[PDB]
């Protein structure tokens, strides 16, 4: 007879989850942000949120098993709010169970690795209530979880049953109107992962930029913006204009879109595809970078 | 290790069965105020209890509505007709003219909630979208008032009222409803919410459905009634201090009468059970 | 057909736990000045309530799921754990909370909080084991408390912390609404061990108090330093200066301030133990004979 328990989970993902602080030396050193961090491969590189090493003279990572080190920032996206640390580890290091075919349903029973308050490592179980949830940039889509999350779980891991890495708790419902329970989001591994990869390649998050705002007869994205000096009004996009098609995509959805631009290296010349008085236009633009925050 | 073979624990099964049943209620008023523009005066849930789009709510998320907007997850909307509603049991009956079919709740009248059941609240707090917690059964016939209440810890928020509350099996335990936020020292109780048990649920909604409105059994009074109502008790020549047997049967009582048909003779005193008005 | 179905359920835990589960109501006149919970340990009627929850009560009255309802007597009370010793009269036996000594509590283990909060009636709420080992929210007393993230309210104090199998895990005692940022904790409570819980118990039982090794030290972290040295202490009279580097500790090493300081503790009060010191770059091997912590 043995008590139903995740501690399996805990043993499988805990480990790998570390303690992140963020120190500042002021007229000496004192932490003036602290939250928590992925370990997600053996070379030692972390992801945490960027929210949680903005501004950090020192980067401290201690581990569970008491090993603590200085964490180098390899890069950090205010995007995403995401950002990869790294940190030399002479022994072995414990990493996060990664399944990168693993899709997570809602219901699914989760558990919430952090350091709320700097008490330690806490594990909180809740479920996936949401998936897919946006907040205006819509670029985090985050997954909601009811599992307990507080200040010092940012950057922490948000793994099932399983130990599986899910997503990166990043925040809390703070919302008014009262006090929001249970409103958790976490950065989805899957794209945890497609930032730390970039972080770790190119320093920073290389996105392509079309310079337009638009939400998704032809089935297309719409344009309401567009960004003076941008792609678009140089190319001579328009924003009443329809995009039926970007560089040689249909233009089916506009995060899928948006999601395919910032794959597009700076410098590209691209074929889109618009609709203005029902005429079908095809305007060459020219990929820019995304502009800095 | 490889858990690629593994299954995750998930509750997804109860979720792809009464999620879909679940429905965002909007309830929205032309402001006056400003230029008549409509607002979201309100936001609930919904449960959708059959396929002719009867769909059980909290009666406070549609007060002062002037429309009640039904969103299904399946990206449908509706402008729901208010078939009926309870201030007692803070129940209300929606109805939605859809030309096709549409999703129903998982009912199971013949199970029996316990303290401890694994229980998931579906809602859409803060507009946020339908969102999943869990919980358990933290108690039955909670509650002052005559109501009967489960307790639950699955996390309720603003917006999970009229919302479907269910077990692991994704059959309908309560309607989402109440929420604990009473504070002794000013702190914010946590994990204390409140739902309509499914068995009063579907019994207010059938009678609303039926007669518009909820009408219940009138008596109008080791029990002794201190005063009679210029009614059914004042007739038969029901006494002031008068004193054990009602129907042939031995709070009980009170919701036993409430069941009886307007109309009827219980008696020896002999009453006849009226209609108990409401409003 | 769902119906032929089994609905999860931590029910079992519940029928087993959930009436040695009692609600302890606190009175005094200028009535009920404060309310919480206990558990009912041994048939003799012996029960584990918090000290907080009992404290400078003119009369406890304690109330079973079953019906009964008792006046208890507080067997003791300790400040340190927060931990108070109840006793009550049965007949016809009681419901007792279930207690697996072999049972090694594990972080994850799904856990059922019993308790009556906010005197809304017994309660089960359900969450896991955060953590263990904590401080708590105040680092001195070596609390070593569970973490849950299930939810504790007032009137859960002294209430039974379970696991599925109904287990005896911890006894709720302390709930984080530290407030900084305007932040409202969320899914973290503590509760005192039962292994722990058990123990302080008994030492509440066989005497109206527990009693603990001292040795008039104050220090900090290998060694451990002396930043205070308690007057006519039991290392007072060692000899034992300040600023001195301790090594070991009746054989055992001086590594953490804390595992240390919970050895001294268990050293009944009067026995001779050896501790040796790091002093001016020199090993001293000191003698000092333990005394009972002052009341």
């Amino acid at each position: 007879e043995t008590p139903a328990s995740y501690n399996l989970a805990v043993r499988r993902a805990a480990p790998a989850v570390v303690n992140v602080y963020n120190r500042g030396l002021n007229t000496q050193l004192e932490i003036r942000t602290l939250g928590s961090g992925v370990i997600m491969d053996q070379r030692g590189y972390i992801i945490t949120n960027k929210h949680v090493i903005n501004d950090a003279d020192q980067i401290i990572v201690a581990l569970q098993d008491g090993r603590v080190f200085e964490a180098l920032l390899v890069g950090s996206d205010s995007l995403t709010d995401l950002a990869v640390l790294k940190i030399n580890a002479t022994g072995g290091l414990p990493t996060i169970p990664i399944n990168a075919r693993r899709v997570p349903h809602i219901g699914d029973v989760v558990l919430a690795i952090g350091n709320p308050y700097n008490l330690g490592q806490t594990i909180t179980q809740g479920i996936i209530s949401a998936t897919g949830r946006i907040g205006p940039t819509g670029r985090q889509n985050f997954l909601q979880t009811d599992a307990s999350i507080n200040p010092g779980n940012s950057g922490g891991a948000l793994v099932n049953s399983l130990g599986e890495l899910m997503g990166i708790n990043t925040l809390s419902f703070d919302k008014s109107n009262e006090t929001p329970e249970g409103i958790g989001f976490a950065i989805p591994f899957q794209l945890a992962t497609k930032i730390m990869d970039k972080l770790i390649r190119d320093g920073r998050v290389i996105r392509g930029y079309i310079g337009i705002g638009g939400r998704e007869q032809l089935q297309g994205i719409v344009v309401n913006e567009v960004s003076p000096d941008g792609p678009a009004a140089n190319a001579g996009i328009q924003v009443n204009d329809l995009i039926i098609s970007v560089d040689n995509k249909p233009a089916i959805s506009a995060l899928e879109t948006m999601a395919q631009v910032a794959e597009i290296r700076p410098g590209s010349v691209i074929p889109v595809v618009v609709m203005r008085d029902d005429k079908q236009l095809t305007l060459q633009v020219t990929i820019q970078e995304y502009p800095a925050t």
